[PDB]
């Protein structure tokens, strides 16, 4: 019925092996700091880990991070994936240095690394994704649109098994990076510290004086006087009563947010995967800084 995707550890690799993949990504983040006006690749890597996992469909178990399908042209050229080719090119040299790691493992680990190196919470990670054939490649149109409301959001997230708390936690990733007119038809940074992971998203949502305006792509976006932007979908988080109390909580307790994000991020990344009982426990990578590197 529903595919079964069983996690299979890359033959003979242990934690120390993954730790080295992480340090390599981390060191390259540190070094290629000029990308996107000095934002770095942090933000784009997180978005890549989310896009490759976001095609999951809890109904027939297709999509999700398992198969590393993003590697195939059909998924690669998904209009909703515009701009991700940048994170991809960043990871190639790494892949070339550690060719035994599957695609799905590499892509998702990049997401984890970026978060943790951007001072976010530690995200437990599990290895075992296995590259699947080009034909397991999900059709385009599974990633969400930005021009909708709270109802759309709720509904969408339901396909990935996420509840309200999880949706709002995960959305605080929008404190990172920015929108790029040529990629999405939206333009502008989401906040001020755009490569440091904090509860900024929530605070901005509550505290700014937002103006609905149309952009040069002729789409509507919420614009703040401080020069930030919010998508309709971000904004809807304060339109929905259920969502808004969660926003409030997060605005109030970065710690709770960090706890919730961590869980929800991991869940997103592990959707559709079966972990045999003998599978190693989730790894918790040290940062460069914890290693004194
Ligand atoms: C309704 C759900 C979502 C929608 C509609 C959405 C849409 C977008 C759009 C349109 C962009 C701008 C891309 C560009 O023009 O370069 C963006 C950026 C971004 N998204 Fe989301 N997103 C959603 C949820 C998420 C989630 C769940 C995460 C991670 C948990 C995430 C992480 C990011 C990051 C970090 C960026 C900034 C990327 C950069 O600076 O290149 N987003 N998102």
């Amino acid at each position: 019925t529903p595919l079964v995707h069983v996690a299979s550890v890359e033959k003979g690799r242990s934690y120390e092996d993954f730790q080295k993949v992480y340090n390599a990504i981390a060191l390259k983040l540190r070094e290629d700091d000029e990308y996107d006006n000095y934002i770095g690749y942090g933000p784009v890597l997180v978005r890549l880990a989310w896009h490759i996992s976001g095609t999951w469909d809890k109904h027939d178990n297709t999509g999700g991070s398992y198969g590393g399908t993003y590697r195939f042209k059909k998924e690669f050229n998904d209009p909703s994936n515009a701009g991700l080719q940048n994170g991809f090119k960043f990871l190639e040299p790494i892949h070339k240095e550690f060719p035994w790691i599957s695609s799905g493992d590499l892509f998702s680990l990049g997401g984890v690394t970026a978060v943790q190196e951007m001072q976010g919470p530690k995200i437990p990670w599990r290895c075992g994704r296995v590259d699947t054939p080009e034909d397991t490649t999900p059709d385009n149109g599974r990633l969400p649109d930005a021009d909708k409301d709270a109802g759309y959001v709720r509904t969408f997230f339901q396909r990935l098994n996420m509840n309200d708390r999880e949706v709002v936690a995960l959305m605080g990733a929008h404190a990172l990076g920015k929108t790029h007119l040529k990629n999405s038809g939206y333009e502008g940074p989401f906040g001020a510290a755009n490569n440091v992971f904090t509860n900024e998203f929530y605070l901005n949502l509550l505290n700014e004086d937002w103006k609905l305006e149309k952009n040069d792509a002729n789409n509507e976006q919420w614009d703040s006087k401080s020069g930030y932007m919010m998508l309709p979908t971000d904004y809807s988080l304060i339109q929905d009563p259920k969502y808004l109390s969660i926003v409030k909580e997060y605005a109030n307790d970065q710690d709770k947010f960090f706890k919730d994000f961590s869980k929800a991020f991991e869940k997103l990344l592990e959707n559709g995967i079966t972990f045999p009982k003998d599978a190693p426990s989730p790894f918790i990578f040290k940062t460069l800084e914890e290693q004194g590197l």
